[PDB]
């Protein structure tokens, strides 16, 4: 039972295939067309079924060439409205039928962002992009919006001829629209069964550049060159991921660099990973985000969480694989450095929510909780920490990677729970059950706060970061003159970011210290989004008024939630910038991503 879905569960019926025929109307801000669902009954004498929908307009439902009765239930907040369809003929178990639903989306669809030409790099054409994870596919089309159901799909998308449509599928040709010569139809095929949160669409003035044997990078023309360089390690990361997880089954691995309002660092849409342009640091330093999306091709897209309560299965294993990819490219001391950094991010999340907060539990009960509200670093970092702890307990990385590959093989094309994962772990490690029985399972999986055990981390690369952060924290006014640009000479960008994260954990620092840090290190000149984000938070929390315009600009010129949300929160918490923070949000709200707008609104207590 998926408590986030209002549709018939997988035990009643299952969608096997979706054939989508739609048209993108930029003037009306709507997607209109037909969703033809091939549904298999799992029960005898099946006479009706229920689908998830959210702000959809339904024109008609057609089965066997005739219109059928349907009814929309009362809206259940963020879950949308259930749509019950009356079947014309009762179905036997395993019988399949095709249900063709004619629909139209709302311009306020929570799955979509519509951009005017002014909001794009090129300034001549509009742009549209989707983001279905977790439960926004129901705001695009009627479906069993649950990851417990996997389906293949085909799609034909009509767009204005000057634009390009792309999807989470293999490109299957393009033709002029026969019904309209000012339009083009783009075709797509997804032959591997996927959960519907993996359905994705982009429409815009897109250009491509090849960067590997199975990879194109896509973006507006202005970002193509920078993107091709930034993500050049993609093929090398795919090869390592295949060695760790087994064959890459998806055919293509393309990357799409979205406009700055994209709310995540990356989204693992199959065949077409979506990424934020905030990765464009100019030195490939933020490539771990690509390693993470690549890893989801196994942990998440092949082996999927049965419900959102088990989201840590997708995230924890992906972060574990991501850190191994970067470890293979840059060494074991670097994997430990990132693992230790992740523990710090977990300390921060637990401090923010509070140690008894239910959102700090690894497995969360999402009945009546919007998954967008519950989203945090917890499933990523507490999930990673559990696997890293198990790796150490069980004999090391080579042994634990053997389990990860067997786990992917066992559960490929399926949707599983925490209990399915735990049972297989016990089965694989049957000769080490005495070791497994020492794990405090109740605490790790179901208790709030920090986990009961902290793993062992090599500190080689972290030492210089801690040492410099401690010099600044313990410094008095008479020590400020001892700091100089030479303090940073032997630090990588990763180490500079970690020095800032360590210092930010002890913020505020005195205003004189922050001013000195700018005087000697010129952090205001750094373009790297992660470093700039932590530096600005440190400035604002330390009450530097000069940083207010810089923090407001970063919070609005991009929309990656990881940055926008804490920047707005820090600005609202500083008396000097409070009013500016609220006004800026109110002015930008109408042109923000709908999910980001809702979350920033809640964080600021502005309705
Ligand atoms: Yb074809
Ligand atoms: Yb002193
Ligand atoms: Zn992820």
């Amino acid at each position: 039972v998926d408590t986030c879905s209002l549709a018939s569960p997988a035990s009643v019926c299952r969608t096997k295939h979706l054939h989508l025929r739609c048209s993108v109307d930029f003037t009306r801000r709507t997607l209109t067309g037909t969703a033809a669902l091939t549904v298999q009954s799992q029960e005898d004498n099946l006479r009706s079924l229920v689908l998830d929908t959210k702000d959809l307009t339904i024109e008609k439902v057609v089965i066997n060439g005739q219109e059928v009765k349907y009814a929309l239930g009362e809206r259940q907040s963020y879950k949308g409205s259930p749509m019950e369809i009356s079947l014309p003929i009762a179905l036997s178990k395993n019988q399949e039928i095709v249900i063709e639903i004619s629909f139209e989306t709302s311009p306020k669809s929570s799955a979509l962002q519509w951009l005017t030409p002014e909001q794009t790099s090129g300034k001549e054409h509009p742009y549209l992009f989707s983001q279905c994870q977790a439960i926004h596919c129901r705001a695009i089309l009627p479906c069993q919006d649950t990851p417990s159901v996997k389906l293949t799909y085909t799609a034909e998308v009509s767009v204005p001829k000057e634009l390009v449509a792309l999807m989470s599928a293999i490109r299957d040709g393009e033709t002029p629209d026969p019904e309209d010569p000012s339009r083009k139809i783009y075709k797509f095929i997804q032959k591997v069964p996927i959960p519907c949160y993996l359905i994705a669409l982009v429409v815009g003035a897109l250009e491509s550049r090849q960067i590997g044997p199975r990879t194109l990078v896509w973006s507006e023309k202005e970002q193509v060159e920078k993107s091709a360089y930034e993500f050049s390690e993609t093929e090398s990361m795919l090869k390592i991921a295949e060695d760790l997880g087994g064959p890459y089954v998806w055919g293509q691995y393309d990357l799409l660099v979205l406009p700055p309002s994209f709310p995540y660092g990356g989204m693992e849409n199959p065949c077409l990973t979506f990424v934020t342009p905030t990765l464009l640091a100019g030195d490939k330093s933020l490539s771990n985000v690509i390693a993470h999306q690549i890893s989801h091709s196994w942990t998440g897209n092949l082996v999927t969480n049965k419900t959102w309560d088990h989201f840590w299965l997708n995230e924890g294993h992906t972060v574990y694989l991501e850190r191994h990819i970067c470890g293979r490219l840059f060494g074991e001391k670097f994997r430990h450095f990132n693992a230790l950094g992740g523990w710090g991010e977990l300390q921060n999340s637990v401090k923010t929510f509070g140690e008894t907060h239910p959102f700090t539990k690894l497995v969360v009960d999402l009945t009546d909780i919007d998954p967008d509200v519950a989203y945090s670093s917890v499933p990523y970092e507490k999930g990673f920490a559990l696997l890293f702890y198990l790796e150490q307990l069980l004999g090391g990385p080579e042994i634990f990677l053997g389990f990860l590959k067997a786990y992917v093989e066992k559960f490929s094309y399926k949707s599983i729970t925490t209990d399915d994962w735990k049972d297989f772990l016990y089965s694989y490690f049957k000769d080490k059950v005495d070791v497994l029985n020492q794990v405090d399972w109740n605490a790790w999986l179901y208790s709030p706060g920090l986990p009961p055990i902290k793993p062992n981390y090599d500190m080689t690369l972290t030492n210089a970061c801690i040492a410099l952060s401690q010099r600044w924290i313990t410094a008095k006014e008479d020590d400020l003159n001892s700091f100089n640009a030479t303090d940073l000479k032997d630090l990588s960008s990763h180490q500079l970011n970690e020095f800032l994260a360590q210092t930010l954990q002890r913020a505020p620092l005195p205003l004189g210290h922050i001013k000195r840090m700018q005087e000697v290190y010129n952090f205001n000149a750094i373009n790297n989004s992660e470093i700039r984000f932590r530096w600005l938070r440190l400035c604002i929390q330390s009450k530097w008024e000069d940083a207010i315009p810089l923090a407001l600009k970063m919070a609005t010129e991009q929309g990656r939630m990881k940055f926008t949300r804490p920047l707005f929160k820090d600005l609202a918490a500083f008396d000097k910038s409070h009013d500016q923070a609220v006004r800026t949000y109110q002015e930008h709200k109408a042109s923000m991503h709908p999910v980001t707008a809702m979350l920033v609104g809640k964080d600021l207590k502005v309705d």
